[PDB]
């Protein structure tokens, strides 16, 4: 089989650029290792930035997010005590935020493409990346026990952090940066009404603590936890107690707690990898770059690499100029590392660190006091937080 | 010998301490280890907030100042190949900075307590002091070979970083925060005119530089250096070749060298001690507080402790109200940890460090990118650079 862009992965990556590209009139094959039901099992992310909001729009899949993304005009920061409001709408110059899972976004793309007739190969085993260099480069893959061949001119690695992708271009051309944090977050969705209209990110000396909703009568919260601790530990009573401890006591007493829906611990981490791409491939989401979830930039990062990649391949397929797909990681990594550095500040000024002395502490502290008091300090957390223009 | 307070130390905290009450008829006597040429052979600090330049005026020690200070409206952060200038006059809502040497202000300041005819006891030999607790506590000193003794009402510890007073509130009262950087600077003053009208703070692999100036024929200069190296072992001409090297190619050739009047490496250290104060001894300045250069918070943190000590010391005197001096603590540690918050991102984002991975380097390095670039960002730096407003 041929196709024009041959796309490894099915998550939102994937879905978006080939739902991009399908519209533009560029063909494009999706490959996806899993099933369809198992993608959807992945909760992930529920806030958008404007642009990926517009980018859905542009990719004519917004019907139901127009209805059901919950628009947001402010975040909640709790710390000693106190309980401040950071209004995004005023200090970013009218921007807000929606709030939408991803689990939708991905349902509603997946929705779209199987319409769309394009194809989408599930369960596509063993997939293997040839002649990235070359003219024709082309995809190896096995659907039950017969090796197919796919050729493609270009190749986009939305394969996420473990994919085929990243490991396919020759170690001795990337150049890694990486931090892996002493805890990950253990994360629960339940189907009970939320605490907040808004967002609540907590400091609290027992560790992080967050307050979110995918809906009206579903909540999503998460509670910072040691990199030793197994989830079958944290039985759903044990979760509500310690997520009551670690928050205001006027919010706590307003929880309305109830059975988990869904439970797992993510690891946090940081990593960039440069460049972003191999001859005919080019990476794309997870694939290239991992945030600590603390800041909510990983799926927006996606959209945004996946909106420049859209955009340089109808360029180069549309007027002739494959020239502009030298500039994809140099246009990518400028936005990847502002948000690479203000994810890892959310997390250092709400995380709670092991072996941290006294100045640390109070300089954590006092980062807090200061930003969330000062006005040009707010505008900081408020640009970055709606998200930094597209470039 | 009895006086109202007795004021430990003649640096510029105690000098402006002594100034303000001398003038407000509270009587003050000041206690100096060492003579007036030693103090006045002290380079140290070289820019002041707004805040000081109108206490100075308070303290009817300005004529000089007006005249021969300087009056900045920008500051210049020189990385990677770029200079990026930063308003300060608009970005803080129209307030500046003023260049004047500390040695200038302590100057002055000598100049104006001779002429009072308040009392200074220079060459005052092991100071101790006595029933802090108390309601008439004292300080006993040698002078010659004589133990004198001082009583007074408040003793002002105004004695620096090595001074007594630190020492002789009991240790089980006191709580530490501290950091040491594992650099220090290696400053040079010399008799040539400055290479820029603003100061320029530069950011380079081979560390830290600085180009500030005390008057149109005197410049001042630092690099950072190693906490291992001797200042013997830089000699002119090392200086200058290493501060060309760290600046950016157009400057450095403008750049008039010529021998050096002063040379002295000072160590970097974040410092901290919680509370400032024990039954009537009330710490100031480097007494209490400690911070790296990088911000030039020192000095000023002097003035505004002193400013709150002063203020503090009227309302008990003239007004009675000896109740507000235990307020005096909480008043100035909210400064403090702002301006140590502050000085240390500074520092963490102009110098380099020993053992850095990739990804810090990055880190540092966006830091800079999005804090020059932003215009909220700008404004963070501006506000705390020209100071934030007395409480
Ligand atoms: C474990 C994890 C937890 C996260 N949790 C959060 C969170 O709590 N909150 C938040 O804000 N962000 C979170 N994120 C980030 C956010 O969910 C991601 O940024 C976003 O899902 C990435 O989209 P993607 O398309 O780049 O990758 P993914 O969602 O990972 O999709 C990648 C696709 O690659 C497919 N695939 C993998 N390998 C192969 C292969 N070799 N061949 C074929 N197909 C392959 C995968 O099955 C998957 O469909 C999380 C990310 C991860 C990895
Ligand atoms: C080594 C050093 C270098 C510095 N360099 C810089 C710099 O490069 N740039 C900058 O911006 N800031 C710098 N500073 C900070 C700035 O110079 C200080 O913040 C400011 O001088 C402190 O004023 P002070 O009155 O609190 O202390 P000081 O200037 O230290 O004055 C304290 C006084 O205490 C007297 N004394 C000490 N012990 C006794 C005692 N037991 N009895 C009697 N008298 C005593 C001392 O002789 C001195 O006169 C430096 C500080 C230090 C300590
Ligand atoms: N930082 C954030 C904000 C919201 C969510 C969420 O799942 O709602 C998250 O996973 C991380
Ligand atoms: N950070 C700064 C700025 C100016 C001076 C100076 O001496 O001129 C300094 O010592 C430190």
């Amino acid at each position: 089989m041929k196709t024009q862009v041959a796309i490894i992965g099915a998550g939102p990556s994937g879905l978006l650029l080939g739902q991009l590209l399908h519209k533009a009139g560029i063909d494009n094959v999706i490959l996806e290792r899993q099933t369809p039901d198992y993608v959807l099992g992945r909760i992930r992310a529920g806030v958008l930035e404007q642009g990926m909001v517009d980018l859905l729009r542009e990719a004519g899949v917004d019907r139901r997010m127009a209805r059901d993304g919950l628009v947001h005009e402010g975040v909640e920061i709790a710390f000693a005590g106190q309980r401040r409001r950071i209004d995004l709408k005023r200090l970013s110059g009218g921007k807000t935020v929606t709030v939408y899972g991803q689990t939708e976004v991905t349902r509603d793309l997946m929705e779209a493409r199987e319409a769309s007739g394009a194809t989408t190969v599930y369960q596509a085993a063993e997939v293997r990346l040839h002649d990235l260099q070359g003219e024709r480069p082309y995809v190896t893959f096995e659907r039950d026990g017969e090796r197919l061949r796919l050729d493609c001119d270009y190749i986009a690695g939305c394969d996420g952090f473990h994919g085929i992708s990243r490991q396919s271009i020759p170690a001795e051309r990337l150049k890694v940066f990486e931090r892996v944090y002493p805890f990950g977050w253990l994360g629960l969705l339940a189907d009970t009404p939320p605490v907040s209209h808004e967002l609540i990110y907590a400091n609290h000396p027992r560790g992080f603590a967050l307050c979110s909703q995918r809906s009206a009568t579903r909540s999503r919260y998460a509670v910072q936890v040691p990199l030793t601790e197994k989830v079958e530990d944290w039985s759903d009573e044990r979760f509500w107690t310690e997520l009551k401890a670690r928050l205001p006591a006027e919010v706590a007493e307003k929880l309305v707690t109830g059975p988990s829906l869904e439970k797992s611990i993510a690891p946090l981490r940081s990593f960039v990898v440069e460049p972003m791409q191999h001859g005919r491939l080019f990476l794309a989401g997870d694939a290239a770059h991992i945030v600590p979830p603390t800041g909510a930039k990983g799926l927006n990062l996606a959209a945004s690499d996946v909106s420049t990649l859209y955009r340089l391949l109808l360029k180069a397929y549309r007027e002739g100029r494959g020239e502009l797909l030298e500039r994809y990681s140099a246009i990518c990594l400028r936005r990847i590392w502002k948000a690479e550095r203000f994810s890892w500040w959310m997390t250092s000024v709400l995380h709670r660190f092991p072996d941290t002395d006294a100045f640390s502490q109070r300089i954590q502290q006092t980062e807090l006091e200061y930003y969330l008091g000062s006005e040009a300090g707010l505008a900081t957390i408020a640009e970055n937080y709606v998200g930094l223009p597209y470039e």
